[PDB]
C-alpha cells in the first residue's frame, strides 16, 4: 500500500479527499491534526517526514477565508500559506517523497483574465486586491512545485479549483462565498416564512461552481495519472491543471435553484442598485478533460446533497 | 543610536550599505555572518531578534546568481529566498522591529513590460523564464512587506534596483552579468595583447546600470524618509521604489567605455549573428526623484573606480 499524507485532512477539500481514499485498500492514510502537527513549524514538519514513511502528499492545508478575512488579515494569509507550502514541499523532497499534489485556487488568476481562463492566463496581469496576498502565496506554491520538478526530477503536480461547495463548508449567512451563504439564508427565510430574500446585484454575472467531492475525485485522478501522460498534457513551467466544470451559470440561476432546493416559497429579489462584479469568470478545463476526467455532480444534484448535509449538521 | 541589522552584510549590496552606515555616529550596526546565523533557520532567526535589540533591518541577504545558476538550481532560488524573507520579516514583526528595507530586483518585472518601467508594471504580465523562480520569491517578499504594513501598521519599505555593478562583484569572464564579465575580459585581453574581444549580439540593445554605492545611498535615503513622505509617494499595495538612473545606454557604448577604462587597444567586436534581447530595458525612477534622491556616479566614473577596486583585489 502507498502511504499517503493528506495535509489539512479536516478541511473542506482535505476531508473530501480523505472520504474517497479511506475507501482504498491500496492506500494507508497518514493524518495529523493541527494539534499533533503545526505545519508552520519547519522542524516539526521535517521530523514528521523523517519518521513517517510517506509515499505521497496531498497538500490540502492552508489558511483560507472570505472577503473580509483576506482584507483584514493580509499578512496572516501570505505568511502562513508561504510557510506551510515551503515546509511541506522542502521536507518532502529532503525525505525522498516523489509525489505531491498541491492545491491552488481560481481566484489567483488575473482580475481581467481572458474567459474562459486557460492555465496560461496565470501571471498574465494584476490580481484582485482582496485576494492578492493569498494568491501570491498560492502562486509561489505552484512555482515551488515546478522548481523542485525541474531541479530534482520530482513529481509535484498542482490543481487549480474553481469555486467549491459541499459538505464541511461554513454555512453562515454572512459568508462571502455565495453557495453556503445563500443555502443558509434561504434555509432561514424558509423557516421564518420571510416574504423575500434580497441578493445584492442584478444577478446577471456568470460564475462556475464545482462540488467538493468532484474536486477530490479530480485531484486523486490527477495525482495518479502515469507521469508520462501528465507530462504530455502540461509544461514544466506551466504545470497546473484547472479543475471545474467549464460551464457558467448566472447568479440569478444559482439563487433561483437554491431557493427551489430548500423549498422556499417567498420571492428571490435582486437589488440592481448594487454593483455587479465582472460579467463572466470560469475556468477552461480542456487539459483536465484531455486527461480523461469529467465532473459527475450537476449543480441541482450537488446543491440538494449539500443542503441535506447541512440539515444533518446544523 | 539606532540598532541596525544589515542581513547579508558581506554581500555586494549589503557591504555597500555597511560601508556607508559604519560612518554614522547615530547608528550601531548589528552584523552576523552566515556561519553565526543561518537565515534559513526560523528558530535561529527568531532567537536573534528576541535577544538583540533591533530598531531597523536592511534585508540584503539572498541567494543570487546569474543565468546558468537560476536555470540550473531553480528550487534553491525560490525556496531559499522565500524562507530568508519569511523568517526575517516574521521575526522582525514578532519582536517589534517597525522599520525594514527589503531589496527587490528589476529582473522581476514582466518580460514585456512597458519602458521605462514604472513601479506599476509589477505583475502586469509574465516573467522571464530564466528568473521566474527567483522573481516570484522576490515578489512574495514585497507582498509580505505590504501585508505586514497593512495588517499591523508596520513600516516595511522596499527598493527595486536596476542592474548593479561595483566593488565586491564577481569578476570572472564567464559571469552572465555584462559589467563584471566585460571588465574581466577586457582586462585579460589587454594583458594578453589580444587583437579583439568579441561580444555576442549587435550591441544595439539599451540597458541601465547603477553603481552599488549609489544603490546603497538610495536605500539608506528611502529607509530614513519620514513615514508620511514615504506614504505620499507610494501606495500600500504598490509600495516599492525603483532605484536606478532612468537613463539607457547601448551595450555597444558600455563595451566601448569598458575598453577605454581598462586601456585596451585592440578592437571591440560585436557578433550580430547572435541574438539580441529586447531593445530596451530600464526603470522609470520618477518616484525616487520625487522623493529627493538622484544618483551621483556616472557610468564612466563608476566603471573606472570599479576597475580600480578589481585591480586592488585580484
Ligand atoms: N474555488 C477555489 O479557488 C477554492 C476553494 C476551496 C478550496 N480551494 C483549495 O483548497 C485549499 C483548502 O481549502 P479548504 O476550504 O479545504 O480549507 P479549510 O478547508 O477551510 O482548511 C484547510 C485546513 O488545513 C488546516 N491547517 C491550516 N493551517 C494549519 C497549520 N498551520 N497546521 C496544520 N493544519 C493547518 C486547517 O486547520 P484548522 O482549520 O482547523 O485551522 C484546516 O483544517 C484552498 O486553500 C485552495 O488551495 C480552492
Ligand atoms: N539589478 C538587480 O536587479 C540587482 C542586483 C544585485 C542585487 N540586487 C538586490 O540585492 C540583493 C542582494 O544582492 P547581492 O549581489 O548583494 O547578493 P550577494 O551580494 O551575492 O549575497 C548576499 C548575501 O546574503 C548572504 N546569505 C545568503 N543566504 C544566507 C543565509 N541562508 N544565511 C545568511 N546569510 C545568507 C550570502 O551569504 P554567502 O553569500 O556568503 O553565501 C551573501 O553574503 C539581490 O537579491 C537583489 O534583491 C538587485
Amino acid at each position: 500500500k502507498q502511504r499517503v499524507f493528506i495535509a489539512g485532512h479536516r478541511g473542506m477539500v482535505g476531508s473530501a479527499i480523505r472520504r474517497q481514499l479511506e475507501q482504498r485498500g491500496d492506500v494507508e492514510l497518514v493524518l495529523r491534526t493541527r494539534d499533533e502537527l503545526n505545519l508552520l513549524d519547519s522542524r516539526a514538519v521535517h521530523d514528521f517526514f523523517a519518521s513517517e514513511r510517506i509515499d505521497q502528499v496531498y497538500l490540502a492545508a492552508a489558511k483560507v477565508g472570505g472577503i473580509v478575512a483576506n482584507n483584514t488579515y493580509p499578512a496572516d494569509f501570505i505568511y502562513q500559506n508561504m510557510m506551510i507550502e515551503s515546509n511541506i514541499i522542502h521536507a518532502a523532497h529532503q525525505n525522498d517523497v516523489n509525489k505531491l499534489l498541491f492545491l491552488g485556487a481560481s481566484c489567483i488568476y488575473p482580475k481581467l483574465a481572458k474567459q474562459p481562463m486557460a492555465e496560461s492566463e496565470l501571471l498574465q496581469g494584476t490580481l484582485e486586491p482582496t485576494n492578492e496576498p493569498y494568491a501570491i502565496a498560492k502562486i509561489a506554491g505552484i512555482k515551488l512545485c515546478e522548481s523542485y520538478n525541474r531541479q530534482y526530477g520530482r513529481d509535484y503536480r498542482s490543481v487549480m479549483p474553481t469555486n467549491l461547495y459541499g459538505p464541511h463548508d461554513n454555512f453562515h449567512p454572512s459568508n462571502s462565498h455565495v453557495i453556503p451563504a445563500l443555502l443558509r439564508r434561504f434555509h432561514e427565510a424558509t423557516a421564518q416564512s420571510a416574504p423575500d430574500v434580497v441578493v445584492w446585484g442584478s444577478g446577471t454575472p456568470m460564475r462556475e461552481f464545482l462540488h467538493v467531492d468532484d474536486m477530490a475525485a479530480a485531484s486523486i485522478h490527477v495525482m495518479e495519472l502515469a507521469h508520462e501522460v501528465w507530462l504530455e498534457n502540461t509544461q514544466p513551467m506551466l504545470s497546473h491543471i484547472n479543475v471545474g466544470t467549464g460551464v457558467d451559470c448566472t447568479i440569478r440561476e444559482l439563487a433561483q435553484t437554491i431557493a427551489k432546493v430548500v423549498g422556499y416559497k417567498g420571492r428571490v429579489v435582486f437589488d440592481a442598485s448594487k454593483p455587479d462584479g465582472t460579467p463572466r469568470k470560469l475556468l477552461d478545463v480542456t487539459r483536465l478533460h484531455q486527461l480523461g476526467w469529467y465532473h459527475e455532480i450537476s449543480l441541482e444534484a450537488g446543491l440538494a446533497s449539500t443542503y441535506q448535509w447541512f440539515l444533518e449538521n446544523q
